[PDB]
């Protein structure tokens, strides 16, 4: 995935987020600290905050990426697409986990109730650790894919199943 | 805890895996044919055993003492869904789902090569997006879970330029 895609992959939480453009940052609701007022050196006053269950948009009055081109957000992707998710590890080492995705599901994981868009990871047969799979840590990463000359972000990690075989991915 | 990816090392032209502290395979064809040492040790104390695009290496110390060996098998039953455990000079890992067929000689752009067939599960195309191997992965190793158990069955040896067929070497 080009380096344009992981400089945006930004370290938030208990896990991560994504700049979209200059003043969008996109993430997992539940990764948020509950008690913080300031993000970025801004006041939460200065922001404003779209929420949809497991998916948040922030949206700053000031460029606070202005190194970074606005790229497209679409909500969720055709089934049948193969995203790659974003996730670092411990190293510097990029882990593109390549997902095919297919259709809007309701599930309950461990203690929780999860909607988004669901997908099986394409990288081994029981993919149910830190090697092939996703870890708690990953939550926030991005999904995405190459259409025509085009990257597009379509969604954010939110769950895994125990097998680790199925994932869920929170959208706009 | 070591991962399996801290096994998988840049060398010659391509890429090896550390089964053991002692033991290391690699694709034939990636091995420099002009070399006094390998990983500081002389050539003088090292075993090489080749079996066509297959080759082990034996220390007599000690290299890896940080691994426990790990089980190395012959190829794997039909049917298995392995994994590629691909490294790139960008510091990406490209974990990739294999399902394998039989031993056969093949030929893969106008060459045979004798191994375990496989097909890339990552669908259409495998280039435009992190979704299938490239020339300079040669070595990576192939790898699957059985039971509690690790099992690496052999190397990437090559792959068709359409992307869908690649060929694990195999011990013996
Ligand atoms: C039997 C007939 S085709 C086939 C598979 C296709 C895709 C699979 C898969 C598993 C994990 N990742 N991709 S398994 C098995």
């Amino acid at each position: 995935a080009p380096p344009t895609l992981w400089s945006r992959v930004t370290k938030f939480g208990s896990g991560w987020g994504f700049w979209v453009s200059p003043t969008v940052f996109i993430t997992t609701t539940h990764v948020i600290p509950t008690s913080a007022k300031e993000f970025f050196g801004e006041p939460l006053t200065s922001i404003a905050i779209h929420r949809a269950g497991e998916f948040t948009l922030f949206r700053f009055s000031k460029k606070i990426r202005p190194d970074l081109t606005g790229m497209i957000l679409e909500e969720g992707c055709p089934e049948g697409t193969v995203c790659s998710v974003l996730i670092k590890r411990d190293s510097g080492e990029l882990l593109p986990l390549a997902v095919r995705m297919g259709a809007i599901a309701s599930m309950r994981i461990q203690g929780r109730l999860v909607h988004g868009q669901s997908g099986m990871l394409l990288t081994g047969a029981n993919a149910k650790g830190m090697d092939l799979g996703t870890i708690p840590g990953d939550c926030g990463a991005p999904y995405v894919y190459k259409r025509a000359n085009d990257w597009v972000v379509c969604g954010v990690h939110a769950a895994a199943t125990k097998s680790g075989n199925t994932v869920v991915c929170a959208v706009q």
